[PDB]
């Protein structure tokens, strides 16, 4: 939108259900959906395995949002 910041911080926080991408941990490349972040800096993202769903906790910094 404008080229200025609304305010200091934008809000960069991915809501629930969105898609998130690793990339770092052998999990790169997988896509995640945030299950409930406990906090700004940790999160829970789901990964999907041909197996089976599994739900990991990750830092925001091990991995980024799509």
């Amino acid at each position: 939108g404008a080229m200025g910041p609304k305010d200091i911080v934008d809000p960069a926080t991915p809501y629930p259900g969105d898609k998130v991408i690793i990339t770092e941990g052998a999990f790169e490349g997988f896509q995640a959906i945030f299950t409930e972040p406990d906090g700004e800096a940790r999160s829970m993202l789901l990964l999907n395995l041909i197996n089976k769903e599994i739900k990991h906790s990750v830092k925001n910094t091990e991995f980024r949002k799509l």
